[PDB]
């Protein structure tokens, strides 16, 4: 199995040992305690499933700003984005050396982890400039990472945590959220030695499809890890089972027998283009994958990154050899009338714009909710019909 | 894939699309409410889950004594034990039609179940008897099973429910409980066509696995699901993470490649012994499996059933045509000086016990206590570290 980043096994933060569960669950009721923002729930959680192994729990400012500035912790330690838990004050905790996180995202604000505080700290805005343009590669309050990294409120604690539950992620996808460490013992079972990671939120129709079998032949892959990203639904997403339902039948009909795997993780979108890449990665090495699939605008918003920027990123600026996951470099594709298949174009230079037929993942939306099934270039009808019977069914 | 039982598709209870599941949850804190006993939240999670598919909610009177004479509905369906939800009395809901039920075995009773109640009766003496006998095979109040069931109380509440999570069996296993919905999607996604389930919950020593490959060569098995009861501690128990990483090792160094899933489920066990056998059976073709392994005394306490009785209740009990898994028959196993191998105790009848390698239970965890490894005959080295690591390790 690959490595995981920076140490020969996982080091999870979620507290796997039920008897201590519940004395931690028990104590944590009558710790003062405070409700963090969703993006600090989001790295406690991914701190809890191995997912951001091996670190212990939310930065100081120096780790964060060597973090954001260099990529990596005061000591040296490899990690891409700063993990920090802002609030707008720690009054309620003032003096206090352990304390209750309460999660935003679950109604009550039930305990989320239990943290071990070893500094609180106020950050300057001069501090706060400096890590926001590093991160998101601009100050513009137009980016929606940017506005929420500087909506969270000043003071920062820092300290070790114990992870209680994975939040809200875990209770409504109860079949498809999956910690790094379970991640890493089915592909070690199922006998993967190369594995592909490709994320998507929604459908995959035959051009994502196609670009994960690409990849696979590419790098002689044994397996496809398909990483949904849960979270809440999205104006125009389609609803978790129904992408589920889609996913999951393209994979049984389409693909061959064990190679592909059907998960999700929860962490809220930074929007940060090639420092979310690198990130995007780092976690996928933890959960066991050998190769990752970056295409264009890979993790973009806006106009604030180059195209391929997420691709360059690993050539001068993450450190060399912190990192044994490989990348696969996608690009648009298109069905060749003349192979009778999906292709990326640059891989095509043999052909004319006139031996391509091009359907946007817009078109296959629109035609979809007409209740006209794509073209089998584009969509296969298993598929299609699951999106078109659930276009039908709403009342709109 | 084997169908599920009683339809072509499983019907789980657990609300699968967030948005209904956030509306509901909402809802339930606003309604009449009723602590249920920890037997009904373990059917509700079983439900939620797709185990007990095709069944809506809790059993009426009717369907709960035909259920205990016949093991089929009032209108035919096939279901092998009552499922009820019987309390001490109804007045914390009475008049209601939609109630909440809140879970004994989590802090705080949170909402496990949404119920709309469509009858509440009172249960006789003569009815309760006749259900107590005929399900647990005696009325003896020393039978663990029978003084459970006969300590909830009288009035059972019917109707469908609609499940909100599944207790704590996924808070505390996150990376091993599972659906039975989810187990059908992974045997599918590693293309396994027969699959033997085999229940433990105890680390599996050379004896268990070889019981495991003896099932899959006779059965000509893809593969083979361990489905574990996953529950409460009790004083001196190996750590439930333990236990799993003692499994996941003997699957990983042990097993051919993608042979071997290793799950978990949650409820509370009946101690019924052959009744409970032909439960096993129909949960577990829901899940997916062609094969089920029974061995001596299952589920079995005191002296009530012979010891291979849950083998021939399928014989002279169970209906044909109502399961379409199919029963190995096993026994205890042990490794044979005489043979070179595992052995069923019934291919050895002219051994005596010294051509057997066998250590007792007291005898094998106090010499892993001390940092030695069973012998290779009973146990495998890795696995033995696993178990010597933990009881090396500083204590809490």
């Amino acid at each position: 199995m690959i490595k995981p980043v920076g140490s020969d096994e996982l080091r999870p933060r979620f507290v796997y040992d039920p008897e201590q569960h519940h004395r931690l669950s028990s104590e944590a009721e009558s710790l003062p305690s405070v409700i963090v923002s969703s993006q600090a729930a989001g790295n406690a959680v991914m701190l809890g499933a191995g997912y951001f192994s091996p670190l212990d729990g939310f930065m100081n400012l120096a780790d964060a700003l060597s973090s954001a500035q260099s990529m990596t912790l005061t000591d040296g330690r490899f990690f891409p984005v700063p993990l920090l838990c802002l609030l707008e004050s720690a009054d309620a905790i003032a003096g206090a050396t352990r304390i209750a996180l309460r999660d935003p995202n679950v109604e009550g604000n039930p305990v989320l982890a239990v943290m071990d505080v070893t500094a609180v700290e106020q950050v300057s805005d001069a501090q706060m400039a400096l890590m926001t343009e590093q991160v998101y590669g601009t100050s513009d309050p137009k980016h929606p990472g940017v506005e929420t990294f500087n909506s969270q409120g000043r003071t920062a604690i820092s300290g070790p945590i114990q992870v209680l539950n994975f939040s809200y992620f875990q209770t409504d996808f109860p079949d498809t959220f999956r910690t790094a460490v379970e991640i890493r013992h089915e592909i070690q079972e199922r006998g993967w030695q190369k594995i592909v990671a490709f994320q998507t939120r929604n459908p995959m129709h035959r051009a994502h499809e196609e670009l994960c079998k690409m990849a696979m032949e590419a790098v002689e892959a044994d397996g496809v890890v398909i990483h949904m990203l849960l979270g809440q639904l999205k104006p125009g997403d389609i609803p978790a089972p129904v992408r589920d339902a889609a996913i999951r039948t393209m994979a049984e009909l389409y693909f061959p027998p064990n190679t592909v795997m059907v998960t999700g993780y929860g962490f809220d979108m930074l929007y940060a283009g090639p420092r979310e890449a690198v990130l995007h990665a780092y976690f996928r090495q933890n959960m066991g994958a050998t190769h990752f699939i970056i295409g264009r605008d890979h993790a973009g918003v806006g106009d604030y990154y180059g195209p391929f920027d997420a691709q360059t990123i690993f050539d001068d600026a993450v450190p060399t050899d912190v990192l044994a996951i490989e990348i696969f470099r996608a690009d648009n594709t298109a069905y060749s009338k003349k192979l009778g298949r999906v292709v990326m174009m640059r891989d095509a230079p043999d052909h004319t714009p006139d031996d391509f037929i091009q359907l946007s993942g817009t078109r296959v939306r629109e035609m979809l909710g007409q209740g006209e099934a794509p073209p089998p270039e584009f969509s296969r009808p298993e598929v299609a019909q699951i999106l078109m019977d659930y276009y039908r069914s709403l009342p709109q």
